[PDB]
């Protein structure tokens, strides 16, 4: 695709397939196979291909105080809107009955399982594609008209992914391994009862595009600081999923964390130094890189320079380009 790429910007660049292609970010990681054949062909074909429908879910529990500016920042740019409540307290059916009618509201007891409540939205949702947003998230204003031709250009060369648009915490954090939307053609389910992800139903791991989409993450604020209180939800639910794989250095790095925000740092360092152990032989590597600046941070706290030093050196060996090396390094000489 990188190669179809290259062509469509030199052979005429200004072929509505060259757009809507650019709004995808990691194309040179695309490696499966696109029989390349004629741009011309291609150009014209994608011209007559469907502009896929996309539903947008939102799974909410007691968010009076948010869904209105959430729903405000989705409601122009898709199909169809699915809210799924766990029976909130507040008022928040009602705002949304009152400012948002042409939004379906749905119901479903909340059963401790974050997957659950999503499978329930895409067994309800009727587009051909779904994006997922949080009643914490705001849709950026600029992503005006692009969610369809991301779908569109897919659709197009059948890639089978999920898409990540781009997610800004308050922090200025930006996570593009998000994978907020999929394809509704029954391949990609959630998986996880927390820190839940879409995966092919044999269970392994989707190929990620990012997106040159972005949402706006409000929920760890100090505005709210709601931190401590979402995660001790979220570590009764990590706790689940330790339980059964204790071996899963992802989990135990997730339970690491959470322990660390809950102003636990003991009992953190603990379970952060047998996930990176574990993590050496371990297929899905991508919390490697936090597990190990993660502790490198607990120890630097603690004045622990002795094993500072042991786990900065894994860093800088596994992560040459980690940008957090040089500073653990200038604190210890
Ligand atoms: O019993 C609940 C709790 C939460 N939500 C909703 O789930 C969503 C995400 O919950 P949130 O308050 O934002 O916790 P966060 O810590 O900000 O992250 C979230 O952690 C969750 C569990 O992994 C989410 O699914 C992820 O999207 C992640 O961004 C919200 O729209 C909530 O209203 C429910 O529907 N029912
Ligand atoms: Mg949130």
């Amino acid at each position: 695709l990188s190669d179809i790429y290259l062509e469509l910007k030199k052979g005429y660049a200004d072929s509505l397939l060259y757009s809507d292609l650019s709004l995808l970010v990691n194309i040179m990681e695309y490696e499966k196979d696109i029989d390349v054949m004629s741009i011309q062909s291609l150009v014209a074909g994608y011209e007559k291909s469907d502009t896929p429908t996309i539903t947008c879910g939102i799974i909410v529990y007691n968010e009076s105080k948010r869904i209105k500016k959430c729903l405000n920042s989705v409601k122009d740019d898709f199909n169809e809107i699915i809210v799924l409540d766990s029976y909130s307290t507040d008022d928040t059916v009602d705002i949304i009955k009152c400012d948002f009618p042409d939004v379906e509201i749905k119901y479903e007891k909340w059963k401790n399982d974050f997957s659950y409540a999503r499978n329930k939205i895409i067994e309800y949702a009727t587009s051909e594609w779904i994006y997922f947003i949080d009643a914490d998230n705001l849709y950026s204003k600029e992503n005006k008209g692009k969610i369809a031709k991301v779908a569109r250009v897919l659709e197009f060369f059948s890639i089978d992914c999920v898409v990540s648009p781009y997610i800004e915490e308050y922090t200025g954090h930006l996570y593009s391994d998000t994978r907020r939307m999929f394809r509704l053609n029954g391949k990609v389910k959630f998986h996880g009862k927390v820190h839940e992800e879409p995966m092919n139903y044999n269970h392994s791991l989707p190929f990620n595009f990012i997106v040159n989409l972005k949402v706006y993450h409000n929920g760890y604020n100090p505005s709210e600081n709601n931190i401590k209180s979402k995660t001790r939800r979220n570590i009764n639910l990590t706790e689940e999923m330790l339980r059964l794989e204790p071996e899963n250095p992802k989990w135990l790095f997730f339970f690491g964390r959470e322990l660390h925000l809950l102003d636990k740092d003991e009992e953190a360092i603990d379970y952060l130094k047998k996930s990176i152990n574990n993590y050496k032989k371990f297929n899905d590597q991508r919390h490697f890189i936090d597990a190990l600046v993660l502790l490198c941070t607990l120890l630097l706290q603690r004045n622990n320079y002795v094993d500072l030093t042991l786990y900065l050196d894994i860093l800088e060996t596994e992560y040459p380009r980690c940008v957090d090396v040089d500073y653990f390094r200038s604190a210890i000489l």
